[PDB]
C-alpha cells in the first residue's frame, strides 16, 4: 500500500521555512493554538509543528 501524495525534498525544508520567521510571531501562535499548520516551501506540502518539535529544531538548526 502506498500514496502519491508526498513531499518531494523532506520535513526539514518545511521546517527551515519556519526557523526564518520572527521568534515572537512564532511564540505568539504557540501561546494561541500550541501548534502550526504550514506547507513546504519547495513543494506546498503540509505539515505540524508544536513546542516541543521546534525545541528540537532549535537544537539541530543552529
Ligand atoms: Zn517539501
Amino acid at each position: 500500500m502506498d500514496v502519491e501524495f508526498k513531499c518531494t525534498c523532506s520535513r526539514e525544508r518545511c521546517a527551515d521555512a519556519l526557523k526564518t520567521l520572527p521568534d515572537e510571531e512564532v511564540d505568539s501562535i504557540l501561546a494561541e493554538d500550541g501548534e502550526i499548520d504550514m506547507h513546504c516551501d519547495y513543494c506546498g506540502n503540509h505539515y505540524l509543528f508544536n513546542a516541543m518539535d521546534i525545541a528540537e529544531i532549535r537544537n539541530n538548526a543552529s
